[PDB]
């Protein structure tokens, strides 16, 4: 509308355009460790359920 | 909060909707299998117990 209207605006724009984003790397990590260390603690309870069939740890591979 | 915030949870969420759940299935038919085995030598008690009052095995059903 009138020019001082269009420097509100601007001076708003440029408040609005940098708002602190934070380093969203370290939130995300702790999930692809925590899938893993999931997935270890799973596979030891079919490692030792295999040795009470066969009285062997599985072969590699 | 903000999108980018958004974008990190729907992120999460899909790493820890698939965490490798295993199979249980052949950790619990161990257990039904140990209650016949279990069930049978129990059963040869009864069976040899009831010869020594009888000088038989009882008659079938």
């Amino acid at each position: 509308f009138t020019l001082i209207e269009l420097l509100i605006v601007v001076a708003i724009i440029g408040i609005l355009a940098a708002i602190a984003i934070p380093q969203f790397s370290a939130y995300r990590v702790k999930a692809y460790n925590s899938a893993a260390s999931s997935d270890l603690r799973n596979l030891k309870t079919a490692l030792e359920s295999a040795f009470a069939d066969d009285q062997t740890y599985p072969p590699e591979s």
